[PDB]
């Protein structure tokens, strides 16, 4: 040792050091051979190449934070929408040209190389994909962050679209392994279910247990160009008839939610305290002891009430193992963690029935108890005589089911609980939780989401970063707020047209794919009007067919009048067992292959369903969509992250005052926006009165028409009764409320029609637009996390090499 | 492509790079420090920084056999027992000394890091030792050999004597990952089992099959400096209830061997094929498809009946798949296989019932019976009326079970039988298999077995191969007859000087481990006297307990006979379910606990047991043994590896005139050799007379003491009835005469102890053993089979560099 050291290994991000070390470990990394090698053979190839360059940074990063002994964040999540890392880690390391040049230099092309990648089965949505531009922007801004989770070996499926059908395939992302992690078999850890709890006249005993191993797998994370590589770990179940309980062990990769649930928990507060006492540099030994500090060093970032066992959990150990005083271990508990809610429905919630408690832990069922008790007599001190405040604020919600309310728990143990957008927060505060607000308001935040402008604009869109770079430098990726800079050019005929020259260029590109892929001709200089959202009915892609349909009939009604062309591309998953989803993605298919098959429509209409939207190919469409369809009913959607990688990315929004729209708006102007239909206000006076939607039919012969041909097999002709289903919740089961926001959307619809046909004042637009989306990039929610929540200051410094 | 080559990228064999390498290895490969490595880590980072050095010259070796297209021999064998790989890649490669000097200018110790390699758990004992010495002359004897097994993921259990009893703890090598191989999903074949057969008009089909799949680990294996790097490949077993189901697809690693040997035999054929036709240089395609050059393409060593199923495969394959007609199809199989008897009992060999058969196999046992059927024809045109004889070589035996004998397949089906000694290959035609070797006698063969001078002797004992060295070259190594040039220093004095110091040197350095590791204190001047054997009955290692006890009891009578002194070191491993021999390990710790505790005892007998006898154990015993004690039965022994390692390594052997020793005796001369006992003769005159093993007893007074002392509880006080059942066998039911030898073997102990007194002439007798040694190499072995059986002409040249 001390003549061992990252010394100087890496060398250059020089291409013909970088050209070696491919070789080197095409033949000695996976002992293959240019005889032997295939496209995946040559990625691995280039991957392994790339990884030495992030790994040699992550120790000097890591070494570093036992050094300095910063305050540790563990960001705390069920899921990470993390997608495909190799060009991710190029372009956040600066290594993405000489690759592309020693690449080509080989023989081989790195565009068909990234693509043999598979997208990390790590996430299945928004939440996922927060705490995944979470983990950039922390990196970013210098901060010493953690992402912990479960290592899913098969993630929720791949999606495979057969006879218009959907069809859910196994996500087996990791056939043939994934070479960003390294596996730390020498840190298994142990968590404990079922057992019973005996007590001695020293503490509380959880004994007879059935223990699972938990293994650790590690990945970096760069931040952009600061040479700070941050931690991503992840864990895997290992079972220590015998047979049974082995499957059912492995399977953590209903009761088993609860399981994966306290198992992040568990593992990773093992290595929270392991790491907070042995806090000296070389020194491997526990140096700490005085849990004074513990909030000064670590924070808990809870991301939702999926990881709320942290609180009883980490009450247990300090108050059990490490025999502290309850009500100092719960100063520490409070200190440290922190909720940060993602609904607007209070039917949403978290509430795991007691009797399964009882079972599965029993201690911290003891505990959430005594948590329980010991808040119900603060909130009684304080609103003393009122009994139905405790019977509302309790943790334990009561009757038919006897249940443990997580966002209470979570409310109760932490120092601040923030919602995810200005009106959200407002009504957490108003409505939601208004009585904890009432009871102790100073924790109550707002933290607005934000997106990661590396990820979702200089790496997906390098053309669009190019243009705005040779205006107002490359400070922006940074500090997005440079971004209201481009205001200066809403006039400049040579902005102008580069502006609209990217997007032409990212929809050809576009096109190219699906031609290759899905073998579909559709025409590069048409409307690219996308959604691509989780397919729900509240997310109402039921409105957009409807106004595909308004299209056809129309353009079929007058078969030479002028239309401006649109591609109504759709994309997303059902549920697997979701019944309605189901029949709307195989309406939109059934649509289509009506729409795109008949020559009267000439190339001004296709409607095409982009198969198993993921993080991937969200980064091929928003660089070519023109419209961002945000239509979900007004008071539904609490934020809406994919609203503003299209904002960032120069597509105009077509949507409802809510969620996302609202601050978009007040950014943008709402002269920029295309808000139509119903707000908030107006959904619940419709609510006031009963939604009733044969009047909309009534009244509507162009809605009364489409209704008619679902109803009699036009985009079914086969089996004409296939849509009744959805025709009889329209009709008379639809909570919302299509019927009442169609009118509107399609005069909307026309005017964004109109504003496409005079290309200036469309680009014009979208200036204004991707000048104001500055206030959307996750490096401002970070860093208002940080000041604001964990108590730690942003830097934008560099790391030396 | 063309630039992405293996061209210079291992460089140096330098110190300097060497450490470059491990740097390189332990930051980038294992992602660690000098923070946080631990032993395990820097040995890894050796491991790695060795093995770039190894799969270099695989690859170019690899490709080398593809442009020559030579004929590839499949040593198919279910275990490989290899022991451990750096040290043998190290001096393989020549690059041990700068592994040793880089290390030390890192501040580490090889010999630490070297010792905490596990030994690779695929092999039970002997055989799999037999295959990985083959292993190893194959490669330095140049050809294009593979080695194919079952890559188990615990091996067979580490022995843990607890309490002078034995334990089974679990050999789970594989914790941290192996270095040395590559697993290879890409690879990843079906094997079938159950299903049905239909016959169609085209042929016939076997479907509805369970399907397990075979996923393949690649290991490199290095001749001695010739450059040629050959594979070992191990299938892996992989579940596609299917809880049941997967448990047991994952529990290949009863039905369960049946499945476990059809699953390497189906795994391994379809990569012969594979190979075969996909022969041309740098292209991939099936090229070859015309069958008539296969058996001089393609050998296959069926090592025992375990893999006997490679013959009714191969047909299923060539006539079913490849669609060959029977005729020619056979033609191809017996041309192309040839099988090793390792036996030489007439029940050890495999006979599966055809129940089991029908319904795993059900399409092998089509071809199984057909096979029968055209070879009782055979049988039957060479011998008319001969009716018995159709009877006895029939492959189905009758009788109350119908059973299919697996080595008739291997007989009828290889065009070579052979034994692993003389005696034994000529007991096969004249018993076992006489009504084979009577009908085609032409395949009976012998070859006789040996062990590689590389591991047991430049390896294993680097002072008595510097000494050997320094006087004919370093030729011995690959070409062990020159060692008779030492027969000229017989005379030498400085030799028998220096001869008698390595030893003396290496025993110095063994007990130096024996408390290090063990406690008991060993004499250094002591002869240590050695018997490590599977433990077990026809072994005898009751009769060495018999003659510790009586040396302990005449040092115990006469306190002041000046007596030479004794180590007796006992090891083995004793199969979990045989009561016996786990009596035999607590009978020898039990005299042990006497013995060496007995102040008039003195330091001038200790008894050993020496716990989990493996191959890095016999590498350090092996080295410092005086006598080797290869004491069974006559008659029991076939051949006896083992015996030819103490051999080269300066012991002497006392031992019956049976398998390896006679040989052995016959190259060393009779006077070099303490053989003792009956010979075959005379323990088949003792049975027709009847074995009384009264007799003995009543004639021989120190005997009688010793069972009075066995019954008397005086080995065992506090259990006074322990060993009663160990008498009860010795005393009347002994089938191994140990009484019968016990006078004659106690003889020649005092003949051995005589002449450890006069040391010039032990070590004169000891330059006659090792000079003599050279017939036992295991590269005379394969030459033998590569010339007489495979039809290849070993090589000898060195590959480029
Ligand atoms: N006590 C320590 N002093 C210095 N570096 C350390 C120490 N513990 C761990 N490291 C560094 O942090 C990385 C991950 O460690 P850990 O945070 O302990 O999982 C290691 O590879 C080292 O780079
Ligand atoms: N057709 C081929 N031509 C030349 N080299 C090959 C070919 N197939 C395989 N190899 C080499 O042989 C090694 C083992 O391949 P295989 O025998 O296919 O398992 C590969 O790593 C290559 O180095
Ligand atoms: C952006 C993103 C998202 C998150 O965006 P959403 O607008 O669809 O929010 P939700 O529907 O509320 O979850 C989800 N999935 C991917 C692939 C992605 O890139
Ligand atoms: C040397 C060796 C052996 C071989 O010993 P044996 O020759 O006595 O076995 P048999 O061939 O059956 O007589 C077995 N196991 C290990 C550890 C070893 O190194």
């Amino acid at each position: 040792r001390k003549q061992i050291s990252v010394r100087g290994l890496a060398g250059v991000e020089n291409v013909t050091e970088l050209k070696k070390n491919f070789n080197r470990h095409l033949h000695f990394t996976l002992v293959k051979d240019r005889n032997v090698a295939t496209p995946r053979d040559y990625y691995f190839a280039l991957a392994h190449t790339v990884r030495d360059h992030l790994v040699g940074r992550w120790i000097r990063t890591q070494q570093h934070y036992y050094e300095k002994d910063p305050k540790r964040i563990y960001y705390l999540s069920l899921e990470f929408y993390m997608g495909r890392t190799l060009q991710n880690t190029m372009v956040n390391l600066a290594l993405e040209n000489a690759c592309d040049e020693a690449t080509y230099q080989l023989g081989l092309d790195m565009e068909e190389l990234e693509e043999i990648e598979e997208d990390a089965g790590l996430g299945n949505g928004g939440l996922g994909r927060l705490a995944a531009c979470f983990l950039d922007s922390m990196a970013t801004l210098g901060l010493a962050a953690y992402g912990y989770g479960i290592r899913y070996e098969f993630g929720i499926f791949n999606q495979k679209i057969c006879g218009g059908w959907q069809m859910e395939e196994a996500d087996d992302w990791l056939r043939y392994g994934n070479p960003w992690e390294k596996a730390r078999p020498e840190f298994t850890l142990p968590v404990h279910f079922y057992g019973r709890v005996e007590h001695t006249s020293q503490g509380a005993k959880w004994v007879d247990t059935q223990v699972v191993l938990a293994m650790p797998y590690d990945t970096p994370v760069p931040g952009y160009r600061n040479n700070v590589v941050n931690t991503m770990r992840l864990w895997s179940a290992k079972a220590p008839q015998a047979v049974l309980d082995r499957n059912l062990a492995e399977n953590i990769s209903k009761e088993l939610r609860l399981k994966q649930e306290y198992f992040v928990v568990a593992a990773t507060l093992q290595d929270i305290i392991r790491r907070f006492k042995s806090s000296k540099f070389g020194c491997r030994d526990p140096v700490r002891t005085n849990f004074d500090a513990f909030p000064d060093k670590v924070a808990i970032q809870l991301n939702d009430t999926h990881p709320s066992l942290a609180i009883p959990e980490l009450m247990r150990v300090l108050v059990d193992l490490e025999r502290l005083d309850w009500d100092k271990a719960w100063e520490v508990t409070v200190k440290t963690c922190a909720y940060t809610n993602h609904t607007v429905l209070p039917e949403a919630l978290e509430r795991w029935p007691v009797h399964l408690l009882e079972t599965l832990l029993p201690r911290h069922l003891q505990i959430i108890y005594e948590i329980n008790q010991r808040f119900l007599n603060r909130v009684a001190a304080a609103f003393p005589g009122d009994v139905d405040r405790l019977r509302r604020m309790s943790l334990v919600e009561e009757g038919a089911v006897k249940r443990i309310n997580m966002a209470h728990l979570c409310i109760a143990g932490s120092h601040a609980v923030n919602g995810v957008a200005r009106i959200h927060s407002e009504i957490l505060k108003k409505t939601i939780f208004k009585d904890f607000y009432e009871l102790e308001p100073h924790k109550f935040q707002n933290k607005t989401n934000g997106i990661t402008p590396r990820r979702w604009l200089v790496l997906c869109n390098p053309g669009l970063a190019e243009i705005i770079a040779e205006r107002i430098g490359e400070e922006y990726i940074s500090d997005l707020d440079q971004l209201r800079k481009l205001l200066s050019y809403v006039d400049d005929e040579a902005f102008i047209r580069d502006v609209a020259k990217v997007k032409q260029e990212n929809k050809l590109k576009f096109a190219a794919y699906l031609e290759r892929e899905y073998k579909v001709h559709i025409n590069p200089n048409s409307l690219f009007d996308v959604q691509v959202k989780r397919i729900h009915e509240y997310k109402r892609q039921l409105l957009n067919c409807l106004h595909v349909i308004t299209l056809y009939n129309r353009i079929k009604k007058e078969p030479n009048k002028f239309v401006v062309p649109r591609t109504v591309m759709i994309g997303g998953k059902a549920a697997p067992g979701y019944h309605m989803a189901k029949m709307i993605i195989k309406l939109i298919t059934a649509i289509g292959d009506v729409v795109n098959h008949d020559p009267v429509v000439g190339d001004r209409l296709r409607v095409i369903f982009l198969e198993n939207y993921r993080v991937s190919l969200a980064e091929k469409v928003i660089p070519a969509a023109d419209l961002s369809e945000q239509i979900s009913t007004a008071g539904t959607e609490a934020s809406g992250t994919g609203n503003m990688k299209f904002m960032l990315n120069g597509a105009l929004t077509i949507g409802t005052m809510d969620g996302a729209n609202v601050e978009m708006a007040e950014e943008a102007g709402e002269e920029n926006f295309f808000i139509f239909g119903m707000r908030v206000e107006d959904v619940d006076r419709l609510d006031q009165r009963g939604y009733n939607a044969q009047e909309y039919y009534d009244r509507i012969p162009e809605l009364r028409q489409i209704i008619e041909q679902l109803s009699s097999g036009f985009f079914s002709p086969k089996q004409p009764d296939l849509f009744k289903d959805i025709v009889n919740m329209l009709m008379h089961h639809d909570r919302f409320k299509v019927f009442a926001d169609y009118e509107e959307y399609v005069k909307c619809q026309e005017r964004v029609s109109a504003l496409y046909k005079n290309p200036r004042e469309w680009t014009r637009m979208v200036i204004r637009n991707i000048a104001t989306s500055g206030k959307f990039s996750s490096d401002r929610t970070i860093a208002q996390y940080a000041r604001e929540i964990w108590g730690v200051e942003p830097s934008r410094q560099r790391l030396p090499a």
